[PDB]
DNA sequence: ATCTGTACATGTACAGAT
DNA sequence: ATCTGTACATGTACAGAT
DNA sequence: ATCTGTACATGTACAGAT
DNA sequence: ATCTGTACATGTACAGAT
């Protein structure tokens, strides 16, 4: 029970599952068509599915989707914007008209691709969708769909290098002694990802491991079989569902919370999944203390103020310039609370 | 234990391993360029370096190799030949005209010009002591004999190579579900199959490249062998026991019939059987090598052992082993067992 | 002038050597 | 314990080709 | 270059078994 | 209550064709 019966309602169901992807495939199709029928400076993007609907860890509606249209550019030069880890300017066709300095704006980009994406839905007449107003310095072009329920795609373009990964990564994904070094090696093997984020902070871009982190997800297990047929079952993603959880229902209750995202909870147990590496110390049958150990280990990253990007170690999500300390604070009382008289807000609407 | 002064005595030397590869990959580069010339029927052909001594179990000495030249053959139909499970017909300006008959891609044809080739380009070799032996009938093998001064064996295998899905004889083979898992083993068999020459016409499957993934992705945990993993001894067990067939097979004559691939075909079985690292754990390392040799008896005795993959071919078969071969070998591996393996110390 | 099969450049798991 | 040679995967440069 | 075909992973849904 | 077996559904990798 409990947690079970939180599980059971956050499930999502098979047919709002097959209603939402079918309508949303028909929408980013026809975008990604557009992208390079054309001459068009983004001919060539590909489709990358990246989040929690592709990652089986969306709660509760399939009402958010997560793109990528990824541009192979090669002999692109990086550098690291103030020492952030994560954002930089990048360096030496049609993107010509994106470039300034020698520098590839990230803004001047964003908004060729924001403007063609929004000409293309024009011409979309059998589906209710619209382009949401934009957010200054979000990486996302953002649609709203109808019919079946509110759906939110956030189409996110990515330039792909294919060199080595920054040396701001060199110490991050600490998986050795969990997923291994044969898979870290090979996951370093994989082209990195910009993405048009902004901190010359309207040039700058943002590092991306959607993919590494996808794989991760679907490749949890220190055994291979985790969650596969002739495995066992482990609850690391019931955790992440049930943690995601209480951030979604604080976050709606509470405006204080506007700095959270559930990448903050995501990224924590990134960190747990490392500290915690065997799969029987995530049997299904110890949920609630699994689920307690993570709310533990959330709240001493609050106390502490730290919360390192997993990739990037140096890169302090929880930093007093990214968010203030009496957020922070609100949030491990909120939390406190709840943990404490048995979740509450797990119960209500 | 014993068992690690023996494994000491089996590994081999990086002085040994230096002067072996450097004269073994100079050969190799010089015959792989060759099959790239001019209208030479085996352009495109591509390296697959396979068995034992890059699977970091060959033992004692680094005096035989293997190395796959693999050709990409699109548009292939197979027929299978008999029932056998593991032998097939092959059908379909295209450059293998010369060695088709009516449709079908003759083995020895393809072979002999192969080996046509290799040969000639080893009689430019004047950089090292290296002669092609003899031909063995029926073997896909071309066989380099290179003196270093230290005897060195490269066996140069023709490949075709299909990307198609399996063959329905391997449906059921691969059975590393509850060990290596469901995503392991749909991406294997998402990886091409090979074909080899072996009644002239007829070839036969080969999954060297999946062999070689396993023995290098052997555990049930991700980090089995590694930097920031616990050691097993899987690898060992294998090593025991090719050196105990080895040592017995250069004394007897009456083992011609066996091979190290029944003992490597077992090890799978025997890892399938018992998945799980903490089976393998270095400490039990007499154990496991004992509880392999009860499962390869009891393979002999009751003249059964399955390929991996292809569950239908039976290599303890009648037709391949007679029984009176079988009941040797179990007499002497029975032997060696319940006397402290006095053959380990021999030479 | 650009194109491209071939081979160099880089990085590291594996396992022998010290 | 760290150091180190081979194998091998992938990215890239460029003599020689077009 | 773009697209379908095949295979099976990951899911949800529910009855019958335990 | 949970587990197991079948049915139903989408996502994704890559072969082969055009
Ligand atoms: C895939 N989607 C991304 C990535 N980064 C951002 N997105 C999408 O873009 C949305 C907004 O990005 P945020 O990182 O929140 O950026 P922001 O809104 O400008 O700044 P915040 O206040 O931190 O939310 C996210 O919710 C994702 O849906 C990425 O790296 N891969
Ligand atoms: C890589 N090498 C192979 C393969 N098959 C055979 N070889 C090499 O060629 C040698 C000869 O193969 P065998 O199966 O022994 O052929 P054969 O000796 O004619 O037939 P048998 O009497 O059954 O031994 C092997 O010892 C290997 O070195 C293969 O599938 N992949
Ligand atoms: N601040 C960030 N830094 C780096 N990557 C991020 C960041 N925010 C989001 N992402 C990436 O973008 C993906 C999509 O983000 P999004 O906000 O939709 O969350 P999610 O993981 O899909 O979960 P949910 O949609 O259920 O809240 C994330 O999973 C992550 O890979
Ligand atoms: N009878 C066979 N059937 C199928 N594949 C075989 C057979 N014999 C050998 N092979 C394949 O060819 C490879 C090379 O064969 P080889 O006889 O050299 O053995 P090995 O595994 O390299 O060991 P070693 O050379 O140390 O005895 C094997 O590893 C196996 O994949
Ligand atoms: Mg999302
Ligand atoms: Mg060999
Ligand atoms: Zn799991
Ligand atoms: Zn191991």
């Amino acid at each position: 029970d409990k947690l079970k019966k939180v599980l059971d309602k956050l499930r999502l169901k098979r047919k709002d599952i097959s209603e939402a992807a079918e309508t949303v495939n028909k929408v980013v199709e026809r975008l990604l068509r557009r992208m390079q029928k054309r001459e068009s400076e983004f001919k060539g993007v590909e489709q990358l599915n990246t989040g929690s609907y592709y990652e089986h860890v969306k709660i509760s509606a399939p009402n958010q989707f997560n793109v990528m249209f990824k541009l192979e550019v090669p002999r692109i030069e990086l550098q690291e914007y103030y020492e952030t880890g994560a954002f930089y300017l990048v360096k030496f066709n049609p993107l010509s008209h994106f470039l300034e300095g020698e520098v590839l704006s990230a803004t001047k980009m964003l908004s060729k691709f924001r403007k063609i994406i929004k000409e293309e839905v024009k011409e979309i007449k059998d589906i209710d969708v619209s382009v949401e107003k934009e957010k200054p310095g979000s990486p996302a072009v953002t649609l709203l769909i109808r019919n079946p329920e509110e759906i939110s795609v956030d189409i996110i373009l990515a330039l792909e290098s294919k060199g080595s990964w920054p040396i701001s990564t060199k110490e991050g994904l600490p998986i050795q002694g969990w997923l291994g070094t044969k898979v870290r090696t090979n996951l370093r093997r994989e082209p990195f990802y910009l993405v048009p984020k902004n901190a010359f902070q309207g040039e700058t871009w943002r590092l991306s491991f959607s993919h590494t982190e996808k794989y991760i997800l679907n490749n949890h297990g220190i055994e291979k079989t985790c969650c596969e047929s002739s495995g066992a079952k482990c609850c690391r993603k019931e955790c992440l569902k049930l943690m995601k959880y209480l951030l979604e229902q604080l976050k709606k209750e509470f405006q204080e919370l506007d700095a959270f995202c559930s990448y903050h909870v995501k990224t924590a147990i990134f960190h747990m999944w490392t500290q915690d590496p065997q799969d029987s110390q995530w049997d299904p049958r110890n949920l609630s203390s699994c689920f307690d150990k993570l709310l533990a280990f959330f709240l001493e990253c609050l106390r502490t103020e730290k919360l390192d990007h997993y990739f990037i170690p140096k890169f302090n999500l929880f930093s007093q310039e990214l968010i203030d300390r009496k957020s922070k604070e609100f949030l491990s009382k909120k939390i406190e609370y709840e943990r404490n008289n048995g979740f509450p807000i797990f119960d209500k609407l």
